[PDB]
DNA sequence: GTGATCGAAGTT
DNA sequence: AACTTCGATCAC
């Protein structure tokens, strides 16, 4: 339906949509990789990402959250560099950079998984929930507090006309459209 | 239908049956893990295994083949110990052991994947093929020729009344039962 | 085809 | 519930 390098929201899929399995999200076109947390291209940008609480030192305030790139020190390559390119700022592989106009940054589809409940209060009760479009305000390398190795950190800030699922308006909208947890066809 | 610790062939499923994906094999009960190559229990034995050519130094003569346990030296624990228990011989975590009566060993369901074509001429053209029951003749630790680290090796020998799929009789049987590559229901 | 990956079942 | 584990997809 849509190309793999599609930026922005997927047509016909409103914020609050929830799928049980990652493969459902892949077939839906929201997040193509079956396993990988980040969908993007190293010489273009990042198209989507998933919060599944993989890092104990990550935070989540809903409108803003931190993200970590994918036994050794991490580097700004592949998906990490892809995510870095979305930031409206010159690329800096040493100390990172901060966007001058964060809203000018490339749009990123953000999906929160229930697995993130161990680090995030905004994680859904079940499955994987599309929470909308976020943008990279800044990024920088740092030593991870959870395993002592260097990791790349990213700041994501929400910029979407669609109301957040945890907000009253988002609740009213999710209820209005009867958005509920969808299992695969004929699931036991 | 059957317990997870079931030894021997799965009822109603003849040798030569082929599925495209591992998940099909999991749901069929032939090999429960979705990813893992070995299905067994560390304090009981091994129930099934998959040949997908993961090790370049493995061999396959059809009736007999070598298998390797799952950056560092391997140990005789978990699935490896499980596979070791199937051998009719005292457990030896130093130099391994050789069965006195290999036919007395515990039965192991063996599934060959097309991925094994790079090392095995017996690997199927497509998907994953159940080739029947094998038994562990012996096992021993050795330095892997493909990455220089210590690995545990296993010798499997076929003992099944059902004819092998590559044999004339197995061909005639597979043809007779119209056994062909099965895709998941409603696959594009 | 080679290299990469915040997924699900099973065992423990 | 934590750990172990020879898939499926898309990026290069």
């Amino acid at each position: 339906i849509v190309p793999s390098n599609h930026y922005g929201p997927i047509p016909g899929i409103p914020v609050g949509s929830t799928w049980r399995f990652r493969v459902q999200v892949s077939e839906a076109g929201v997040h193509r990789p079956h396993v990988g947390g980040i969908h993007g291209r190293s010489n273009d940008g990042a198209y989507s990402l998933v919060l599944a609480g993989g890092f104990a030192d990550e935070v989540d305030r809903g409108d803003e959250f931190t993200y970590t790139g994918s036994s050794a020190d991490q580097t700004l390559t592949n998906m990490n560099r892809a995510l870095a390119l979305n930031c409206d700022a010159p690329l800096d592989d040493k100390i990172g950079a901060e966007s001058r106009n964060w809203r000018a940054g490339k749009p990123v589809r953000v999906i929160r998984s229930f697995k993130g409940r161990k680090i995030s209060k905004y994680a859904p009760e079940e499955g994987n929930r599309y929470d909308g479009i976020y943008k990279v305000v800044k990024y920088w390398p740092e030593i991870s507090s959870s395993h002592g190795f260097l990791v790349w950190r990213y700041l994501l800030r929400r910029d979407d006309v669609e109301p957040a699922p945890w907000t009253s308006e988002g609740i009213e909208r999710s209820r209005r459209l009867c958005l509920r947890l969808q299992y695969p066809a004929g699931y036991p």
